[PDB]
């Protein structure tokens, strides 16, 4: 029962979609998490998710992405507690109390889990159930994210908050019309030093002469 770390260095990440054996984690291409600190593989960060159910909430991560140490996304819903009966206590999966043998079963989905392509991940930032978070947003370090995410938004804070957004609202507008994570490679590598700058208005002009 040894606990094992699956990275050999802080300076090397894992692409997520080649090593995630969750078949309810779906990832989109170049994908990491860099996991060294915490030393698990990026499966036991979708915390309760089952693998072998195809009716629950899914984890979905997009393309390009960029996920830090520690990150954890909740899944399983509310976990079988409901705040809203008198009490919060899981009666129906104690199971071995006989008491408890007319329990309900208080489970309820959240909805998926969605980070959109191009999002960077804060170590140990905490992702709530059924969050979905925009295209190009930052997830601060140790965020503990509440409430969806807008494209392109800096957040940070426990519970987190918008610090401000990465781009100009018309300059957000440009990159979600382009989505520049759908180019083939070849489009791409052709794009590559306009997208390793801020140069938004070329990179558009790029794109309608494609």
């Amino acid at each position: 029962h040894h606990m094992k770390n699956f990275f050999e260095s802080p300076f090397k990440g894992k692409i997520i979609k080649d090593h995630i054996q969750n078949p309810n984690i779906i990832a989109g291409k170049y994908s990491y998490y860099s996991g060294y600190y915490h030393g698990h593989s990026f499966d036991d960060c979708a915390r309760y998710l089952l693998p072998d159910r195809n009716d629950v909430d899914k984890l979905i991560i997009g393309s390009y992405c960029s996920v830090g140490t520690g990150a954890s996304f909740i899944m399983a819903g509310n976990q079988g507690h409901r705040y809203d009966w008198i009490s919060s206590f899981p009666f129906f999966y104690m199971n071995e109390v006989e008491a408890f043998e007319n329990s309900i079963d208080a489970f309820k989905n959240a909805g998926d889990t969605i980070i959109g392509n191009d999002v960077w991940i804060g170590g140990e930032a905490m992702i709530m159930p059924g969050i979905k978070i925009g295209d190009g947003a930052v997830i601060g370090s140790r965020a503990l994210v509440t409430k969806d995410v807008e494209p392109y938004a800096i957040v940070g804070g426990n519970p987190a908050k918008l610090i401000k957004k990465r781009f100009s609202e018309n300059q957000i507008a440009i990159l979600l019309e382009i989505k520049w994570w759908e180019w083939n490679e070849e489009v791409l590598a052709d794009a590559m030093p306009i997208l390793c700058s801020g140069n938004i208005d070329l990179l558009y002009k790029f794109y309608k002469n494609i």
